[PDB]
């Protein structure tokens, strides 16, 4: 019966469906319609389904009710095929009940996956009945939402009826939101709404230990896994729907805790965005799915950012508005509207791009050292390139392998790095399946064989992380011990504005497998091919490992100058190079994906450390044309300060910036100007007759005063 509890499910329906805000000749909305028409039709015209028959895998039920959720939308859509349809509606009623009694009522238990019985599945019930509370009575809505309270009678915890529950935390706590808020409003069980949102306030607290967001912008979740852009998606995108409801309710959250929202936006999320890609390191295991490539899951936050803007006031609205609109304007590879699956968001998005009152704004250079999760972020404004450094410590995990998902990301945190040049498609179009998991960029690895049944571990060392000097100058380190305790090398990175040196000393293999660092593994777009200049002259590569000893330079010329990648080797080293068509399917590294073999070309560069006590020291200069790259290497001929077993450092004498990394506590005199007196990482600039110092003890995630760690001599 008509009431207020339902006028807030009216709001809900709009956010998740958007039929209210529809238009039959709004070109983009009509593309999402054609889609829905054929969806319903592929379910409807086959139900009861063999596609989702197997019961004992519980992931099949979510899909059952989720394709019943898909009808609800078209069913209640004034401008659709199935508008007020006799059979599509009947079908729902008949297989909403026929299901309830057999598969999904109380005298039952969780097999397969709780997450279905508990989360993904109820929200699909919730979402069906909400859009069709008019094709359903009050007590009907009661009969089916009963199951909810049986599996989730307490918005503090999850996995309840089973025998080692756990506390809803991080983005997982967001789905306590939809599953109980909406479910309550349906059952007008008014406690369910107050009781819940009390626990939904728990996610706005930052922390110094555990899951959820951090002070430095880090997001941990699932014990210790870099997830600012995988669970953080589930969080920001979930809470960007609850709040329009939640705040109109009789128990609305105090406008105090709505501030940790914009701290997430800017400190945690905004830095991992570049030209419309969320960095694959923040995604963790999500990288193993074709539906969720780099550029697509970036929209899963760019909507969650906007929804927040709409329900804001003043500068907070217009600036978080520019944040979005300018970011999507800088994305030239992906049509943003391909991940907007609800018309409210489309209407909203088309508004920005139309509205010339929201000023666009280029992004300044920035560097975010997310040490509490071991990833570093970097974007150059002047040169338009990105850089990310996937590490891990004794505090964070190298890679997650859940639900038989992500089975070959072994070394994607073993010192892995990502360049982001003008090839926006780089880590996309099937990069993850077709790329060598063994020879992963930036990493030092032997060549033993891994299984797909392996698990994410942590390091035995804690000496990892970054000192930050400014938006364009920092230094990372890693006291590596690998996968099986055969290879321990110091690995240290030095990001200095328009370049990033990879030092690394003390390389030592106690193994009969050949150790080998990978300088790079770039995917190559075919319609723009590279011209590889070894040591300043051109080359011609094949699947054959060529040899190139006596190799100062390695430059990758291109049609687009913002897609070049150079490699100055301080000490003329002995590398090998190739360019093979690598094939592979998404199924190989994640069981529940298309086995359709997918093919993508790669050019690989490498160094082999044969003798026990080897080194590697080179410099990556991107977005630099050939002409300039050659005058850059003569500019930095003496730039290697040191790269031995207890000290690694570069000098960038154009800026005047040392990047430095000690391991012992000795008194190393650098460039004859100053000393550095303590174990840790430094980043230092001369700008006058004195010094600007930034030391980070990665072991104790602490800093210290200049006096303690540095005296400039004379």
């Amino acid at each position: 019966v008509k009431d207020t509890y339902t006028d807030r499910l009216d709001d809900w329906n709009g956010i998740i469906a958007g039929n209210q805000y529809y238009d039959s000749k709004n070109d983009q909305m009509a593309k999402l319609n054609q889609e829905l028409e054929g969806k319903v039709a592929d379910s409807l015209s086959s139900i009861l389904w063999e596609k989702f028959s197997n019961y004992k895998t519980s992931a099949n039920l979510t899909a059952t009710y989720r394709k019943l959720e898909e009808m609800a939308k078209q069913v209640t859509n004034p401008s659709s095929r199935y508008y007020q349809d006799e059979t599509v509606v009947r079908t729902v009623r008949d297989s909403m009940e026929w299901m309830h009694k057999h598969v999904y009522n109380s005298e039952k238990s969780i097999v397969g996956n709780w997450w279905d019985y508990e989360i993904g599945t109820p929200r699909a019930i919730n979402n069906t009945l909400s859009l069709m509370k008019e094709y359903f009575s009050d007590e009907e809505i009661k009969k089916y939402t009963d199951v909810i309270e049986k599996f989730v009678p307490d918005p503090e915890h999850f996995r309840k009826t089973t025998d080692n529950p756990f506390k809803a935390l991080g983005g997982n706590l967001v789905d306590m939101g939809r599953v109980k808020v909406i479910a309550g409003l349906l059952r007008k069980d008014d406690q369910e709404i107050s009781s819940t949102i009390r626990s939904i306030e728990q996610v706005f607290k930052l922390v110094d230990q555990g899951e959820g967001f951090y002070q430095d912008g880090s997001y941990i979740d699932h014990t210790n896994v870099a997830y600012t852009g995988a669970y953080g998606n589930v969080l920001i995108d979930g809470l960007s729907q609850l709040l329009p409801v939640i705040q109109k309710t009789k128990n609305p959250i105090d406008k105090d805790k709505m501030q940790t929202m914009y701290h997430w936006i800017d400190k945690s999320f905004a830095p991992l965005l570049v030209n419309g890609e969320l960095m694959d390191m923040s995604r963790g295991r999500s990288i193993s799915r074709a539906n969720s490539e780099g550029h697509v899951a970036a929209v899963e936050v760019l909507r969650g950012i906007h929804r927040i803007a709409d329900m804001s006031e003043g500068e907070t609205k217009q600036r978080l508005q520019s944040l979005v609109k300018t970011i999507v304007q800088s994305d030239s590879y992906y049509d943003v509207f391909k991940n907007l699956k609800t018309y409210k968001d489309i209407s909203l998005m088309q508004s920005l791009l139309s509205d010339a009152g929201v000023a666009s704004v280029p992004r300044t250079s920035y560097l975010s050292a997310f040490n509490k999760m071991d990833k570093t972020a970097m974007y150059n404004a002047e040169k338009g390139f990105g850089f990310g450094l996937s590490l891990f410590s004794s505090r964070t995990l190298n890679y997650e392998h859940m639900n038989k998902e992500n089975k070959r990301g072994w070394y994607t945190s073993d010192g892995m790095f990502y360049l982001y040049n003008g090839d926006l498609s780089h880590y996309s179009d099937g990069y993850w399946p077709t790329v060598n998991p063994y020879k992963m960029p930036g990493t030092t690895e032997t060549d033993a064989k891994r299984a797909d049944s392996d698990t994410g571990k942590v390091l035995p060392s804690a000496f990892v992380g970054t000192s930050k000097l400014d938006d364009a100058n920092a230094t990372a380190t890693m006291d590596f011990t690998n996968w099986n305790q055969t290879l321990t090398a110091h690995k240290s990175w030095f990001m200095l504005k328009d370049k990033i040196a990879f030092l690394g000393s003390n390389i030592q293999n106690t193994s009969t497998d050949t150790a080998a660092t990978t300088i790079d593994q770039r995917k190559l777009e075919s319609s723009n091919p590279y011209k590889v200049y070894v040591n300043d002259k051109e080359a011609s590569l094949t699947e054959q490992e060529k040899d190139y000893p006596e190799t100062q330079s390695v430059f990758l010329e291109s049609s687009d100058s913002k897609k070049n990648i150079g490699y100055f080797f301080f000490k003329k080293s002995s590398i090998s190079m190739s360019k093979a068509l690598q094939k592979g399917a998404w199924k190989d590294i994640n069981e529940g994906q298309s086995d359709k073999e997918v093919e993508n070309e790669f050019l690989t560069i490498s160094q082999a450390h044969k003798q026990n006590g080897d080194s590697y020291g080179y410099m990556l200069i991107p977005n630099v044309d050939r002409a300039t790259f050659n005058q850059m290497i003569k500019e930095l001929e003496s730039s290697l300060i040191e790269n031995n077993e207890t000290l690694q450092s570069v000098y960038d004498a154009k800026q005047g910036v040392w990047g430095i990394v000690k391991y012992d506590d000795s008194v190393s005199t650098i460039s004859n100007q100053f000393q550095v007196l303590k174990r840790g990482v430094y980043t230092i600039r001369k700008e006058g007759d004195e010094y600007k110092i930034a030391y980070y003890n990665p072991e104790t995630q602490e800093s210290a005063p200049d006096q303690e760690v540095f005296k400039k001599l004379e």
